[PDB]
């Protein structure tokens, strides 16, 4: 069986705009790469250091840590890094998304489960686009385009949340095979979310005995812009490798992407409001073997 497999990959967008900034200054470890990188890595319990700069926008360093998984499997670092202008009007939060009390437990994370997947969950046209190969690379068409004439087709299923005791969640989103693949590799798609999204309602802190929309866009622009990450999900896709295991046919593969939650409190407009925003920080594929 194959060795777990390491991607980081991510995009360094505008804060302000949700443009790609292709004059980013970037480095994935000890290599230069571009605003638009996607890296095979080796674990390495340390990480490594993403360091991003760009002309007018205040600089972000992020050591970006892997995921452990198993024989078989592959783990990518979704990372969004949204460089901030140094002339953006920014309301900071009352505590950075550092500090430890922004973290949410598993009993908050049940709470905003649903809508997390809800707004995680492949979109139509992500789904259209993973099965056509619409952003795969020549060499990962041409596997794709083998692994559906083995397979006949695949079926993107429902996603479905599954809390974890440490406050993140796993947007679980099974993909079947119509055909099992018999003694053979399979280049598969999957999918993840770049951005940061409100999962949880935006409330008054201490309010004398529902929150307006201007509020709720101020509260998430101002979230983003804590996170250096852009406000809305955007959607991108990936090809893996699913290797062969003499004896097993490949059913299929679920996708699991781990989504993790902070709690911050901004002063809008002269009061004080808090809510959840979630974001992606890794995907990961499990192949389905059987026997």
């Amino acid at each position: 069986p194959a060795e777990a497999k390491y991607y980081i990959a991510g995009t360094i967008t505008d804060a302000t705009t949700g443009q790609e900034l292709t004059t980013a200054k970037v480095t994935l470890g000890d290599k230069s790469v571009t605003s638009s990188f996607n890296e095979q890595v080796n674990y390495k319990a340390e990480g490594y250091a993403l360091v991003v700069s760009a002309d007018g926008y205040y600089p972000v360093k992020r050591q970006v840590y892997l995921n452990q998984v198993s024989d078989g499997q592959t783990s990518v670092a979704t990372v969004n890094v949204a460089l901030v202008s140094v002339e953006a009007a920014v309301i900071p939060p009352v505590v950075p998304p550092t500090d430890p009390e922004t973290d949410i437990n598993e009993g908050e994370a049940t709470k905003v489960a649903d809508k997390a997947v809800e707004v995680a969950k492949p979109s139509e046209s992500t789904v259209t686009d993973m099965l056509a190969g619409t952003t795969a690379t020549p060499e990962e068409k041409k596997a794709l385009d083998e692994t559906l004439e083995m397979a006949g087709g695949m079926k993107v299923g429902e996603t479905t949340p599954e809390v974890l005791a440490d406050g993140s969640i796993l947007a679980i989103t099974p993909v079947k095979f119509t055909n099992p693949i018999q003694d053979a590799p399979a280049m598969v798609p999957y999918f993840y979310n770049e951005g940061c999204e409100l999962t949880g309602d935006v409330k008054e802190v201490a309010a004398p005995v529902a929150v307006a929309a201007d509020i709720q866009k101020a509260f998430l622009s101002n979230a983003a812009k804590a996170l250096n990450m852009n406000a809305g999900f955007v959607q991108k896709i990936g090809y893996t490798r699913i290797s062969v295991l003499n004896g097993y046919s490949i059913l299929g593969y679920t996708i699991k992407g781990q989504l993790v939650s902070k709690k911050l409190t901004f002063l809008i407009s002269g009061k004080y409001y808090e809510g959840i925003v979630s974001y992606q920080k890794s995907v990961m594929i499990y192949p389905n073997y059987y026997s």
